[PDB]
DNA sequence: TTCCGATAGTGGGGTCGCAAT
DNA sequence: ATTGCGACCC
DNA sequence: CACTATCGGAA
């Protein structure tokens, strides 16, 4: 019913008081708006998904998480997003982790306690209601962090209880997730397109264990003129690995 | 005063699907 | 059968 | 997804 998507914000943009918001492990899968008829991606792209999976399901408008178990995004997002044409039978070990409602008007704790009502009363068990516990200090918060991030998580999800669906960033929603840095030696340049047109758009690093990626975001645009030299280093920031053991959402930072 | 939230516009890894080879 | 490319997910 | 680079209004 709202119009616009309620996104995530970054934690360091301290100040928050942790026991105001419900805590959830993010789960590492495609979002999906249930239409009570239909589900679709997060720009509205339609998910081909077999009839039994949806079998049942409540006559209502809910946002979820398409998602198997962690660590298998790559695996999930083949799944979800390849058409449908008993073979094709892959959503079997699929399920649809509901985490809110966009009802206007409304407490996310009332979202929440109605997505479970619809889920006791849904016998099809591929729907499904993220957890959510509660934290104290900022302290527990960053041990929980690095308990799921070892487990295999991908972060954590704070959503304040007594506010309202409302779109756009703001503390309200919060995104907590882990990265580590590390360096890599520059192997050749790559010319930017649009706007830096003539500029660097992205370099082929190299790490010592012998992955090479290209990094082509986190420089400024006087750095892409300019740019680090080949056979130069460079440290990156990244969110984990691929499958193929490769930095994810990879930045840059500084150079040596 | 600073800082936040919203846009516009680049870039990656991975995958799917269609056009070109 | 191969390859390249745009458009999506993240 | 990550990021840089603006900009007007909220804090
Ligand atoms: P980006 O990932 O930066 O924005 C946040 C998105 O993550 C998805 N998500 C996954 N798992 C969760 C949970 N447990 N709670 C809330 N959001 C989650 C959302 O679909 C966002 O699009």
């Amino acid at each position: 019913i709202v119009d616009g998507l309620q996104l995530a914000k970054q934690y360091g943009h301290q100040d928050i008081n942790i026991a105001e918001y419900w805590v959830s492990e993010k789960l590492d899968g495609i979002r999906a708006r249930w239409d009570g008829t239909e589900l679709r991606t997060r720009n509205n792209n339609k998910i081909d998904a077999p009839a039994w999976f949806t079998a049942n399901w409540p006559k209502a408008t809910i946002d979820g998480e398409l998602w198997i178990a962690r660590g298998q995004f790559e695996r999930t997002a083949s799944i979800v997003l390849s058409k449908l044409t008993l073979p094709s039978k892959r959503w079997a070990k699929v399920r649809f982790m509901a985490f809110d409602m966009p009802v206007a008007g409304q407490s996310f704790d009332s979202r929440l306690n109605m997505l479970n009502n619809l889920k006791e009363a849904t016998p099809n068990p591929t729907f499904a209601v993220v957890s959510q516990f509660t934290l104290s200090s900022v302290n527990a918060l960053e041990e929980k962090l690095e308990q799921v991030t070892l487990s295999g998580g991908e972060g954590l999800m704070l959503h304040h209880k007594k506010a309202f669906y409302h779109s756009g960033r703001s503390d309200k929603l919060i995104k907590v997730k882990q990265f580590e840095d590390a360096e890599a030696k520059v192997l050749a340049h790559f010319a930017g397109k649009g706007k830096f047109k003539g500029m660097m758009g992205s370099l082929l690093v190299e790490t010592p264990a012998g992955v090479q990626f290209k990094l082509g975001t986190g420089f400024s645009e006087k750095e892409r003129r300019a740019p680090p030299a080949v056979g130069s280093w460079v440290t990156f920031k990244f969110y984990g690995v691929t499958k193929n053991g490769k930095p994810r959402f990879a930045s840059f930072l500084r150079v040596r």
